[PDB]
């Protein structure tokens, strides 16, 4: 295990560069040559292939995005354009790869590990969505439920100040985890997300009767999986009518300066991911399990929703006391 | 369990409101009613008990501090001021409380359960320094951790311009976690913690050999537990010259609103001491363990350090490299 290379791809998270650093630094320790891979796997194509000294992770372990980059490559569904990537990673006689993203960064490194015998590679979740598994959280995830939270704080300033309620619309994919985490840490009195069935008209009745009890607002916060908010909005309003606005949230969510536990859960998993190539590992995604770092195969990754969380954020709202 | 209370005690931290919070509302909605002490124990022996509805804790989740006050109360060491505590609470027909803070907290309500059978009590951990047994993160060390890394971040912009090597003192009392997850979060290249032996030279060799190699400044965190940042400096210049400068971050660290870590912690800890209650059990401490919510009795509390995170902070260091 003498030559490694690491790659960002899928969408960013904060926290990447202090998976790449920990990835950098790690091989270096260990006597490792570590090679940057631009653009994710479209610099496996592009032979955007360079070698990475210690200098070249300095000032960034606080800085949010990826300064490997990422771009989507979806024809790396080809065998034939997989092997134009194998034969890159081959010339310059790399024995590893990491790769910093999501599944289908993960699915990308099975098929190397699977078709080049001298190449074993390991996946680190990166993304804000907390929706890979192999691990609890993913590197990002934190920040986006701080992120959220900041920007739900100040909307909460104008809704008080005008007796307004907000529907609000939080990132996630597919997955309710954002949406929960930080409906709960805002207060928010009810929180849609796509693991529970969807009932607007059960939404309305208990806003309804928060009014009748004075209270005279709320936030709504929806996770994208369910539905936009703008759709929540409109489905409400054959229900009832009250003095609202959406809020999407957008792409804020996915930048910013990593958190501690994203700084620091990066880290952790970088060097990970080194000792398993030393160890003779492949075709493994780390994570973090019951506070403890491990490493699953992708099979078993391919093939984690918190309903008492749910549960919980809901007896806490004062609509459903209303 | 029909009446419970509530106090904070011991140094405040930021989510003791979101936990205060939780207890009220969990409680209210069980049709249980609550009860704030003000001033921790000081509290209970002053009779500054009142009964809280659901909108005394609205405005609350999002702030630092706590609302109940907390205040010394050295003197419940004695039985005979431990009887006045309790009869203030039996006065009111109260039968369970819960205690937010450290130890000591702990102590004090294991010897109301133990000195009063109608009385049944739960602790929940809320400190800035993470040190307290029963779990793996008290309520308050995310903020801490994310106020010094953001202190650090800006010392950081200084340190980098007039190239002035800077000796900063993290709290954490006799615990050297918070300087450990700082640390490592910030990329400092030496890092002080009263878990491991002190070798000063050796941390102005590794300083002077950065400087041979062109690091010509670096950050040297210390959790006050093993030294104060001013005795680091003066012992370091029996060794080395260096333009250097002390940070003591002090109690910015205890305040400020809660991460959202915190606040779903301090939720999830506050819902449960009410079921722990309402199961019928006393003399527990509660957590989260292997990020599982937990109990554990008094005892075996009172009767954590990550070695292998240390180990990866000195190896991601420069310095370590140099
Ligand atoms: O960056 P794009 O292509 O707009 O994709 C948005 C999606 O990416 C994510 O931000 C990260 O996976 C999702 O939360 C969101 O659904
Ligand atoms: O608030 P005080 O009495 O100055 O005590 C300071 C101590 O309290 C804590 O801030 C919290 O326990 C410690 O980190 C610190 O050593």
């Amino acid at each position: 295990m003498k030559k490694i290379a690491v790659l960002t791809s899928g969408g960013d998270s904060p926290g990447m560069n202090a998976a790449v650093r920990a990835v950098v630094r790690t091989a270096i320790y260990n006597e490792i040559e570590v090679y940057g891979v631009y653009h994710g796997y479209q610099g496996l194509l592009n032979d955007d292939i360079h070698k990475l000294e210690l200098g070249s992770v300095g000032d960034t372990i606080q800085r949010g995005g990826t300064f490997l980059y990422s771009a989507r490559c979806p024809e790396f569904k080809e065998q034939e354009v997989r092997k134009v990537a194998i034969e890159n990673l081959r010339k310059r006689g790399i024995e590893g790869l990491v790769v910093i993203g999501g599944d289908g960064s993960y699915r990308g490194a099975q098929r190397i590990s699977e078709e080049c015998k001298e190449i074993q590679t390991i996946g680190i979740p990166g993304t804000i969505d907390n929706d890979i598994n192999g691990t609890d959280f993913t590197i990002g995830f934190d920040t986006a439920l701080n992120t959220i939270i900041g920007l739900v704080d100040k909307i909460r300033d104008t809704a008080s100040s005008h007796a307004r309620t907000f529907i609000i619309e939080a990132m996630g994919r597919d997955c309710g985890d954002l949406a929960l985490w930080a409906g709960l840490s805002v207060g928010a009195e009810t929180i849609v997300v796509p693991e529970v069935k969807t009932d607007i008209k059960e939404i309305a009745d208990k806003i309804e009767q928060g009014i009748k009890r004075g209270k005279k607002h709320s936030i709504v916060l929806v996770a994208e999986g369910c539905m936009t908010a703008q759709d929540c909005q409109k489905e409400l309003s054959q229900y009832i009518n009250v003095d609202n606005r959406v809020s999407v949230l957008g792409h804020v969510q996915r930048g910013g300066s990593p958190t501690g536990a994203d700084r620091v859960l990066a880290s952790r998993l970088g060097g990970y991911a080194v000792d398993l190539l030393m160890q003779g590992e492949t075709a493994k995604g780390v994570g973090i399990k019951n506070n403890k770092i491990v490493a699953t195969s992708f099979d078993e990754i391919f093939d984690k929703f918190d309903y008492s969380l749910y549960e919980l954020a809901n007896k806490l709202s004062i609509l459903e006391h209303h």
